């Protein structure tokens, strides 16, 4: 019933643009929305986010997260490792590449979501969520070598999966950070399960 | 180590603005970013809420109540947690219970409320509280629940069993063009992984 009539460019930056979207509401009344898009997309999705499950025998299973200064937020954020998909890169390949660059871990693909939306009332941005396991007992993951590209400055934080939500809440209390909504949602469901 | 140096307005709409952000990198080098922000944030601890609504009924499996709506930024239908912006002076909890009733008809009971969490922190400063609400589906109030959508809100309610959430989302995505929200997907994935 609903659909886009037209899109007017408001402002285009290098990396982001702002549009005025004209759409038909279900009643046949025309309405407008203000919408954000990235200028970088081709591709399945703008990006990937990796859920990295670090598995070491005789240890609690951990979820590997990253902490970074985020200029839009004006502060530090705790997130899944993540980046944009290169032109002609598959989402699986982007996940393994970003996971290594940001954490130094080398992982295996467990599963890969369809394109999911980041903030659909605001932007068209989408990602694929990629669950990856990291055999933490392999030699290649003994001393994880992170390969940060230009301007990336990433701290790695591994938290136990079985208490993820209490651990995150504790970092927020102590360290003045913003947890990512996807990280939080995952953590919540771990507790809400069963 | 890192901090904001300046925020230069590039373009302001009615609802969203684009900024040129200048920040200090941890090597002591000045860099720039492009940042999205809403124009509607006041003294709220976040822009918005999203509601995790757990529908509970005797002799039923627990459902997660979701909503499907057309999203002009995406140009299509999206399946999401019930959500909306927090009104000036309104608490995140009150906003959650109000949005849940408006969008689904249900009258919930607060269970938990997250700290403010970031929606897409490499892009925007937008934040929400994730509010877990239980719905007593045996209460007569929640028997024949009628949405009270505000002007231009057009919302369908989709209740799915918690114990099969990911597969049930996959089956909806198999049957039409629709995008699942990344927070919904993260939550469904954790329900599987636990
Ligand atoms: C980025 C956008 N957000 C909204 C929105 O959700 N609004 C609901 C209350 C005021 C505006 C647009 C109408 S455009
Ligand atoms: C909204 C923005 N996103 C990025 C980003 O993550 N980029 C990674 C490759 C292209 C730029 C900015 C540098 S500004
Ligand atoms: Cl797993
Ligand atoms: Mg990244
Ligand atoms: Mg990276
Ligand atoms: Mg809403
Ligand atoms: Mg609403």
């Amino acid at each position: 019933k609903q659909y886009i009539i037209s899109e007017e460019l408001i402002s285009e930056g290098k990396w982001v643009k702002l549009e005025k979207t004209t759409y038909m509401d279900p009643t046949g009344k025309t309405r407008t929305w203000e919408s954000v898009k990235r200028t970088t997309r081709k591709q399945t999705a703008d990006g990937v986010a990796v859920i990295p499950v670090l598995q070491r025998t005789l240890h609690y299973e951990c979820i590997v997260l990253v902490k970074q200064f985020r200029p839009p937020m004006g502060g530090y954020c705790i997130e899944f490792p993540a980046g944009l998909i290169d032109d002609g890169e598959t989402p699986e390949a982007a996940a393994l590449r970003e996971l290594e660059e940001e954490t130094g871990y080398k992982g295996d693909i467990a599963e890969c979501s369809p394109a999911v939306c980041m903030d659909p009332g605001l932007s068209n941005c989408t990602i694929h969520i990629v669950t990856v396991t990291i055999n933490g007992d392999d030699a290649e993951n003994a001393r994880p070598k992170p390969k940060p590209g230009d301007g990336e400055f990433v701290e790695v934080i591994s938290l136990p999966k079985n208490d993820l939500l209490q651990r995150l809440d504790a970092l927020v209390a102590e360290e003045h950070l913003t947890v990512d909504a996807r990280v939080y949602s995952y953590a919540l469901a771990l507790k809400h399960a069963n």
